């Protein structure tokens, strides 16, 4: 569907249960909270970082930094359970060298949204981003290198894994709002990971 784009459904499946338990480990460390724009508003996503570094914005841009302004402290490492899922993914995707150092997690409640945007923070835009899925269903979108591209929307579920590789790694992309369900392991909401290569 997208040029440099692996979708693997349903990889993470059998993981899932270890990654929430993770997810509430690193929470505990380094609360979710909900990040205001360079622009002045306050996303309705709850993000927290894991890793060497973590995707934050402050002094009124984005950027990765070491340690977590809300608590001082690094950002959690990355749990076991993250890298051997990532790793596993990225080379199944023919990306054996993928070594990540920055895990976004994203926390959808209902009617959460993340508007279209590009991931462009990364010094070298080469290297892959590995997005995992987990909880309830959301409606994907994503366009092409220009904002004005037209939007191709994929639903996204429980488990599935997409490496995104080449010219995909540049597209505009982002969620609509999350409806409202249920899923027996996350009760009422979506995580997502986007493992990085931030360094
Ligand atoms: O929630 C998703 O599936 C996309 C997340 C995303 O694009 C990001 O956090 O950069
Ligand atoms: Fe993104």
């Amino acid at each position: 569907l997208a040029a440099g784009a692996v979708i693997l459904r349903r990889f993470a499946f059998n993981a899932a249960e270890q990654l929430i338990r993770d997810i509430n480990d690193v929470a505990s460390q380094s609360p979710f909270r909900q990040m205001v724009t360079p622009g002045g508003y306050t996303m309705s996503v709850a993000m927290t970082n894991c890793g060497h570094l973590g995707w934050t914005t402050h002094r009124q841009g984005y950027l990765y930094s070491p340690i977590d302004p809300q608590t001082n402290k690094p950002w959690p490492a990355m749990p076991q359970s993250f890298h051997n899922l990532c790793q596993r993914a990225a080379t199944a995707a023919g990306y054996p060298d993928f070594q990540p150092d920055a895990c976004l997690i994203n926390r959808y409640a209902p009617g959460a949204k993340l508007s279209l945007h590009q991931d462009k923070d990364e010094p070298d835009l080469r290297a892959p981003i590995v997005s995992v899925s987990l909880g309830l269903p959301a409606i994907f979108q994503f366009g092409g290198l220009k904002r004005n591209d037209p939007l191709k929307r994929l639903l996204l579920e429980h488990g599935d894994v997409v490496v995104w590789g080449g010219e995909s790694r540049l597209f505009y992309h982002g969620i609509q709002p999350l409806k409202a369900g249920f899923h027996p392991l996350t009760i009422d909401c979506r995580y997502n990971l986007t493992f990085r290569q931030a360094g």
